């Protein structure tokens, strides 16, 4: 199985989450490519992957704002080869805000409307992902068991 993980992270929390997921998938035998959204180009990005995991923190407070490095990829998701692609989403946030992990919502809906197959409900991390490490591991298992 070949997996692509693409994350947007400002303070490193979604990046930690991405790397935790990456390690779980690699340890199970997947080929894993884990990239910062700041470094990627949208066109054809998902081609050749069995599974694509998109991670993004939520910003904005009074409105939903995607993590800033992820916005160009989000605005170009139509170019990535998402139709029929097996995908799932993750991200960090804080439930004291009105739109908790709203970026995960936004990315999931955009993917669904592009024809992607959402294989698991998104991973919505409240607070420090290091305090949710076992939820991350479990979700990574669940995703492997759903493709
Ligand atoms: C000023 C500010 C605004 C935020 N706004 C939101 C928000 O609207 N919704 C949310 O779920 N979390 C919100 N957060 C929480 C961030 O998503 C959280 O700090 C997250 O761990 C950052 O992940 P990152 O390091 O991958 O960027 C905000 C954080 C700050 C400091």
């Amino acid at each position: 199985a070949k997996a692509l993980i693409v994350y947007g992270s400002t303070t490193g929390n979604t990046e930690y989450t991405a790397e935790t997921i990456a390690r779980e998938l690699a340890d199970a035998g997947y080929e894993v490519d884990c990239r910062d959204a700041a470094s990627v180009e949208a066109g054809g990005l998902f081609e050749g992957f069995d599974l694509v995991l998109l991670g993004c923190s939520t910003w904005g407070d009074d409105s939903i704002e995607l993590q800033d490095d992820f916005i160009p990829l989000f605005d170009s998701l139509e170019e990535t080869g998402a139709q029929g692609r097996k995908v799932a989403c993750f991200g960090c946030g804080d439930s004291s805000y009105e739109y908790f992990c709203g970026a995960v919502d936004a990315i999931e809906e955009k993917l669904k409307n592009l024809g992607a197959e959402i294989v698991q409900d998104g991973l919505r991390i409240d607070g420090d992902p290091r305090a949710a490490r076992d939820d991350i591991v479990g979700w990574a298992h669940d995703v492997r068991g759903a493709i």
